[PDB]
């Protein structure tokens, strides 16, 4: 699957016709510091079946902005150009997979 991106091609990511997980986290995010481990198993666990495309927050002002995107640590789900679902804070993978079953099922 896809990985780690930067501003100019978030956009190339989340147009694709697929189940598009924009990891937002940031360079500082306590909770985002642990939550970040725990999308490594996240991506481990269905690798394949979705993109997952983590960045540092702060380095792609381009539609963070437009989704409130300050409460990292962050996960959008898009395809098309749309976000299907966005999750906020630390929510463990039993939350998580289960909230995003509705692209994992």
């Amino acid at each position: 699957a896809t990985m780690t991106l930067t501003d100019a091609n978030f956009q190339q990511a989340i147009q694709g016709d697929g189940p598009v997980l924009v990891d937002f986290w940031a360079a500082w995010c306590g909770p985002c510091r642990m939550m970040a481990p725990v999308l490594e198993e996240f991506a481990e666990a269905h690798a394949d079946k979705v993109t997952v495309a983590k960045l540092n927050v702060d380095e792609n002002p381009e539609t963070t902005s437009q989704f409130g995107i300050m409460s990292i640590p962050t996960l959008i789900l898009f395809k098309g150009g749309e976000p299907v679902k966005q999750l906020i804070g630390y929510q463990p993978k039993e939350q998580l997979e289960a909230q995003l079953a509705d692209v994992l099922q």
